[PDB]
């Protein structure tokens, strides 16, 4: 589902739709939700929903417009977990990247607006918030569960901006010494956090997930709540 009428455009000149939630009482920091590989869908608006709860705006851009606008599809349903997989596949991460620049542009300056801006994604939007961080668009970004973060540590020195992650011990997409890297590269910049929770792999902060850990999950989610509060103002 996305926001009718809602568009915005990238550097490039493609533009995008977006699902977006006015914050409760206004001006309000605003977080730009990065996906999971499904598109934006009950879990994206279930998290607009709860940032809104919590004092934010939200804006959760169609990151594969580029591909095929409106696509939002159901984790549970096996063949559209094959489009997904498809999508993800064929996704551009740097054009990725670029789209959610403009997103966080746009987030600035909403009427709406307390002119702050977080991000916060999850699975294929987890990446994204690493590459996000290391650009600085962002005042604070954080990722659940990123796939190859362990392939992306030579940016680690380019992040200027506080930027926390999470991430599933349990995760088949990281194995021990793929954590071991993270953890060590990660380590050399005190600007970035990362959490590991023992019990949980991928998906662990999404109720729909077979991998779902509602212990994990809530740490998880209290953590992102106090990175971002500072954002409030």
């Amino acid at each position: 589902m996305l926001t009718e009428g809602i568009s915005i455009q990238s550097y490039d000149g493609h533009t995008f739709g977006a699902l977006v939630g006015s914050p409760a009482k206004a001006p309000a920091p605003v977080i730009v939700i990065a996906q999971e590989i499904f598109g934006v869908n009950a879990f994206m608006r279930e998290t607009v929903s709860w940032l809104v709860d919590q004092g934010y705006a939200a804006v959760c851009p169609d990151l594969y417009a580029r591909q095929a606008p409106g696509t939002a599809l159901d984790p549970q349903d096996e063949a559209q977990r094959e489009q997904a997989y498809k999508l993800w596949q064929a996704f551009d991460m740097e054009a990725g990247v670029g789209d959610l620049e403009a997103a966080i542009r746009y987030a600035r300056h909403q009427p709406y607006s307390n002119g702050k801006v977080g991000l916060v994604g999850y699975s294929l939007g987890g990446a994204l918030a690493f590459l996000v961080a290391a650009k600085g668009y962002v005042d604070r970004a954080v990722g659940y569960y990123g796939v190859g973060l362990e392939k992306q540590l030579n940016k680690v020195p380019e992040v200027k901006h506080p930027a926390l992650f999470h991430m599933g011990g349990q995760d088949h997409f990281v194995p021990a010494p793929s954590r071991q890297l993270i953890t060590e590269g990660f380590g050399a910049n005190p600007l970035l956090q990362v959490h590991w929770y023992e019990e949980a792999g991928h998906s662990f902060a999404r109720t729909s997930s077979s991998g779902y850990v509602a212990s994990a999950a809530a740490l998880a989610n209290e953590r992102t709540l106090d990175f971002l509060a500072p954002l409030q103002s």
